[PDB]
């Protein structure tokens, strides 16, 4: 189950403040 993407894409994608944040990976 994707804990992630709400968490991961939460990092970078659409609503994700990237460039200066550690990802799920």
């Amino acid at each position: 189950e994707e804990e992630a993407v709400r968490l991961y894409i939460q990092w970078l994608k659409e609503g994700g403040p990237s460039s200066g944040r550690p990802p799920p990976s």
